[PDB]
Parts: structure tokens; sequence; C-alpha cells
């Protein structure tokens, strides 16, 4: 059974978005600008790799075109993505739900029996007062079968 490091400073898994280039170490979470220096992190502390929702914060820096999330747009709909932990690669495939500003769906675990997914989340300008990254775009994959 996975379990997230208690230690923010160890490796929690690996995410993989191949259409994008993209493979980094996932960090536990929050995904504050510490936790995303060290590298992709989850969003939230509390993330649980059984919910129905597990989400993934990086950065977007221009200055490095692909360094963690900047070129996570790459990927389209139907590209592949694996998230790997000590026990198992899942598997996902991209939605149409991709690269979009949360201020156009806005969604949470709010999930039923509804397919295991992942929300990957690019990030840049957090603002300490509200412990919340102001740019914020969207990109929702769901698990394969």
């Amino acid at each position: 059974k996975p379990q997230i490091p208690k230690d923010k400073s160890k490796v929690a898994g690996y995410i993989e978005i191949p259409d994008a280039d993209i493979k980094e170490p996932v960090y536990p979470g929050p995904a504050t600008p510490e936790q995303l220096n060290r590298g992709v992190s989850f969003a939230e502390e509390n993330e649980s790799l059984d919910d129905q929702n597990i989400s993934i914060a990086g950065h977007t820096f221009i200055d490095r075109p692909n360094y963690q999330f900047t070129n996570l747009k790459a990927a389209k709909k139907g590209s592949m993505v694996y998230f790997k932990v000590g026990n198992e690669t899942r598997k996902y495939k991209m939605t149409s739900i991709r690269d979009v500003k949360p201020t156009d769906v806005g969604v949470l675990d709010e999930q039923k029996g509804k397919d295991k997914q992942l929300t990957l989340i690019t990030c840049d300008d957090y603002n300490e007062k509200t412990g919340v990254w102001e740019k914020r775009k969207i990109f929702v994959a769901t698990e394969v079968k």
C-alpha cells in the first residue's frame, strides 16, 4: 500500500508525461515555494494515494522551457501520463480539461464512484498572505480501464 513520506524532503513518487518530455520526482505537499524548489509536489498536505483525485503541482518558469510543468501544455487529449509509486505504475490519459484556469471549471475530491484521476497544476506567483499560487493552469487525466 502506497505511502507519502512524512519527511517533506523525501521523494514520494514520479510523475511522467512523455508527450511533454516531463519526468519528475514528486515530493510531499503542500505545494509551497520550498517544496516546488525541491521539485514537483502534491498540492495538498493531507493528500492520499487512495483518493479519487490526486493533485500534483509544478512550476512554470519561462527561463527554462522544460522545467517541471512549464512544457505541460505540449500534452494534448489522450496523452499518456504515468504516476509511479513504490508498488505500482498508474496509467492515465489526458482529458479535454487541460491548460484551463480554475475559474473555468472548479472541482475537488467531490466524486462518488467516478474513475480515479490526476489533476496536474502548473503554478506561479505564490502569495504568502493567502497561501495560494496566483497563476494556475489545470490538467486532468483519468486512469485507464
